[PDB]
């Protein structure tokens, strides 16, 4: 379509011409039209073929989780509350104008819960969501028991040197390795039926109740509410020495409320989960947002009969290729304890599920394939014992960061056994670092349950709110989180985690989508789905988003780590991803081969490129296992891109003519108030980041049918921005020009930005030109002005006699472009704007001509031009020339 769709608010979409004007009566309440009540809002939209697919979700939605029986997750059907999220297909039904009409409507039902699954769900606990205002110190949690305390007890590390071997701990040098972190202080953990609080502790090493939910409601919630009360008033607001109050930051990331109380976790998880949409020839796929963990995603068969309910597939049911199989195992071993003969000791690992949650970046389609990316949300076992048990109320988690004397090559670094089955890092003193070595047997690791616990014990599953597994407030955590563990000897090289800060991506075939649908619909037991064209990557937050890290040496940890993060987040430890988008490269490839395609996604401090081999629709690889997998490239932001508030992402578009992605950030999406309940004042304006491909791409000639270097991208805060206007929309008309529609009060105003060697700058004279449209749909045309149509001066009629063209015929002149171009002189308003003349015979002696002129979008327009079938009626002139012969 020749037009741009703009979400004007939560319900309405309006169609815009390339002249930044609305098509008259295009404005449409998609919610009303989808026959959904006014609690519903548009979450996401996409065009596929010609139709508009819209994902809708409800403010009134209520979900409950009941551990007994077995249809355990369901909607709360008393009051208003049976309000599932829908996807809708609309088609334009006029040839003139835009008249959307509904075609199909698909309901997104709650997930089936298998018996096995319900035994994990029973005791599943979830961290409160990370928020703009969450602090490094808010995240910090107190260190759990050491390796020897769990295994031996009261009985120091002199017993260690010889009792190692009888707990399967042979040659392990780290009796002082953390086994995880206390769940009795810190960010709240809650089960599916409880509700998270509006308060976050400032120092979670001291100030919150963690999972101690009873604790919270009879002591500590009272200290919070008194320290950090909501804005109502007459004003009131107190002191915030202990807790932030983030209710409004919670409202703004999609947490739902009954008055001042968040709804239950499972409800929050369902609302979040229905956030992004992608479409292929057979499927609709819906996945969650990048603010909360999603535990499931929907595959909807477009063939689905009207009033079906469509079912989500659990990710715990979705095995991915993590790159090597050992990468999968790191993750699964740390999910929870095994053998677990025990009694009620059910967690994700103990029941043979895989990683259960992701922080999804987003979701797209290229050619019947689906692309996703995301962060592994942290998940680990915790001891829920209730009697001693040394680990009681502790989470079980440890660094899995590669040892120093590992062979240096992606595969070697990745498969190295360090931390595979249990703890091993912490501090080590011979030129101090956090990582070591790896006589009569190899070094060994094992899970922090002691063998006399074996079957007394109760290890249940939790999920974090970020990509960290391990919150323990020791120094290894900071270096894990910030990509600071480095080796020696070679040209250095950096040591990966396999559990913290793991990015995941892939491309999913339609047969893959088909097993997932089948997994979701499975009778009785859990059936499973393998997605084989995926990878994983250790992707830490840049360390330059902190200050004052002590190395060469009392060590810096999460509770002392100082954030200078500029990207809108208080914290400098947790990664975040947004706005995954694919596109087809316009730059053609050798004629044997199929069109290249990529995706990009934003993370903290850089853009990630995803590279594909088309024509077999796989991740890109090279053969040498040593070089890192070539389907991922990371290019760090400069200062100006890092300055953008990532929490303000509004949308991302791709343009095929230009080969460029445009990320739109709208500051109006900032919460109303701070975590100190102060009003937020920099909520005005917007920012655009433009991402392009870099590098040598696949298949340009015989040299590049294979590659040992991954293609990359580059993001550039492009010069299009504002701290003053309220954005309606950005129309990327061409590489050389973008149009911005904004208000300074109640206006809509059009501004044109022009690209000057890679930097966009506003052009005031073009803006005034484009914006003077006199209420029509396009810029006016004035004879004496170099306006948006340039300027056209016609030759006088006496040119015919001078040039001896009177001897020619009308039809002869009319069939000679070259001659017609000599009847006018054009002056362009921008550098390569083109114009020609269209002729029309008027009589035997005479013709008329009328210019056809190129606009900022690169298209030609003339008298007969339409958009969405509606004539523009731009007033191009026409001029008669006469005195031609009839030979
Ligand atoms: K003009």
């Amino acid at each position: 379509a020749n037009t741009f769709l703009v979400k004007e608010d939560s319900k309405n979409v309006t169609a815009y011409t390339p002249f930044a004007t609305p098509i008259t009566d295009s404005k449409s309440d998609l919610v009303s039209l989808a026959q959904l009540d006014s609690s519903y809002q548009i979450a996401d939209q996409t065009i596929h073929n010609t139709n508009l697919f819209v994902l809708f979700k409800s403010r009134d939605v209520k979900v409950k989780y009941e551990s007994s029986g077995s249809n355990n997750i369901s909607f709360d059907s008393t009051s208003q509350g049976e309000k599932p999220s829908y996807v809708v297909e609309f088609t334009n039904s006029t040839n003139i104008g835009i008249k959307w009409t509904m075609v199909k409507k698909y309901q997104l039902d709650v997930p089936n819960v298998s018996s096995d699954m319900n035994q994990v769900l029973k005791n599943l606990i979830l961290e409160q969501p990370l928020t703009k205002y969450t602090l490094n110190s808010s995240l910090a949690k107190e260190k759990g028991k050491t390796q020897r305390e769990v295994h031996l007890g009261s009985g120091q590390a002199n017993q260690w040197t010889s009792q190692r071997n009888q707990h399967d701990l042979n040659n392990n040098p780290s009796p002082n390795a953390s086994t995880g972190f206390k769940l009795t202080t810190g960010n709240a953990y809650r089960k599916l039926s409880e509700s998270w609080p509006i308060y976050e502790p400032i120092d979670g090493t001291k100030q919150g109740k963690g999972k101690d939910s009873s604790g919270w409601s009879s002591t500590e919630e009272n200290e919070a509410k008194n320290d950090a009360p909501s804005v109502s008033g007459g004003s009131s607001s107190g002191t915030f020495n202990k807790y932030l109050n983030t209710k409004q930051a919670l409202e703004s990331i999609g947490i739902l409320f009954d008055d001042q109380t968040p709804r239950n976790v499972i409800t929050q998880l369902y609302y979040a989960s229905t956030s992004k949409l992608a479409v292929t020839n057979n499927h609709i796929v819906v996945m969650g947002n990048s603010f909360l963990p999603s535990m499931w995603y929907w595959v909807v068969e477009r063939s689905a009969q009207e009033n079906a309910s469509n079912k989500p597939t659990w990710f715990a049911n979705t095995n991915l290729d993590w790159g090597e199989d050992k990468q999968k195992q790191f993750v699964e071993n740390q999910l929870g304890y095994k053998e677990t003969t025990s009694t009620n000791s059910h967690n994700f690992h103990s029941k043979s599920f895989t990683q259960p949650a992701y922080l999804i970046s987003g979701i797209d389609s290229v050619n019947d394939q689906i692309i996703f990316s995301g962060f592994k949300a942290g998940s680990v076992g915790y001891d829920s014992s209730s009697s001693s048990s040394s680990t009681k109320d502790q989470a079980l988690a440890w660094s899995t960061t590669t040892s120093l004397d590992s062979k240096t090559g992606y595969k070697d670094l990745v498969t190295n056994d360090t931390g595979l089955n249990g703890p091993i890092n912490g501090s080590f003193s011979i030129q101090d670092t956090f990582s070591f070595v790896v006589t009569t047997g190899p070094i060994k690791t094992a899970y922090p349950v002691k063998k006399d616990q074996k079957s007394t014990v109760k290890i249940n599953s939790l999920i974090n709110a970020t990509p960290l597994n391990s919150y323990g407030d020791e120094g290894i955590g900071v270096f894990d989180a910030l990509g600071l563990n480095y080796n020696f000897k070679s040209n250095q090289e950096r040591l990966p985690s396999r559990t913290d800060q793991i990015f995941v991506y892939g491309i999913v075939s339609p047969n893959e989508l088909r097993s997932a649908k089948s997994s979701a619909d499975s009778t009785g037991s859990d059936t499973k789905v393998n997605w084989s064209n995926t990878q994983s990557r250790y992707l830490p937050v840049p360390y330059n988003y902190s200050e004052g890290i002590i190395d060469a040496d009392s060590v810096t940890t999460f509770s002392g780590l100082k954030s200078i993060a500029p990207d809108g987040f208080a914290n400098s430890i947790a990664n975040f991803s947004v706005g995954l988008k694919a596109g087809i490269d316009p730059n053609p490839v050798m004629s044997g081969k199929k069109a290249n395609y990529g995706a990009v996604v934003l993370t903290r401090g850089g853009v990630v490129r995803l590279n594909f081999n088309p024509g077999n629709d796989s991740l890109l690889s090279t053969t040498d296992n040593n070089i890192a997998p070539i389907s991922f490239s990371f290019t760090p932001f400069t200062a100006a891109e890092s300055a953008v508030d990532l929490t303000t992402f509004k949308e991302v578009t791709y343009n095929q003519e230009s080969g460029l992605w445009s990320y739109i950030f709208d500051s109006s999406l900032k919460p109303s108030h701070d975590g100190k309940q102060t009003p937020v004042t920099d909520n005005m304006g917007f920012s655009v980041i433009t991402v392009s491909r870099t590098g040598i791409e696949l298949n340009q000639d015989q040299a590049t049918t294979t590659l040992d270097v991954a293609p990359s991208a580059l993001a550039v805060q492009s010069g299009i921005q504002s701290t003053t206007q309220t954005l309606t929309g950005v129309l990327p008309l061409s590489e050389e020009f973008s149009a911005v529609i904004a208000k300074d009060s109640d206006q809509n105003k059009i501004d044109i930005y022009k690209n000057n060697n890679g930097l966009f700058e506003i052009d005031t004279q073009l803006s005034n030109s484009v914006a003077t449209n006199n209420g029509g749909l396009a810029p006016s045309y004035t004879e004496n002005r170099v306006d948006a149509w340039g300027k056209v001066e016609f030759a006088d009629n006496s040119v015919l006699q001078a040039r001896n063209l009177v001897d020619k015929t009308v039809d002869e002149i009319i069939n000679t472009p070259e001659i017609l171009n000599s009847f006018f002189r054009f002056t362009p308003a921008f550098e390569d704007q083109k114009a020609t003349l269209v002729a029309t015979k008027q009589s035997d002696t005479s013709l008329s001509v009328s210019p056809r002129i190129q606009f900022l979008d690169g298209n030609f327009y003339d008298l007969n031009s339409t958009i969405a079938g509606v004539p523009l009626n731009i007033g191009f002139p026409s001029r008669v020339f006469a005195g031609f012969a009839a030979l």
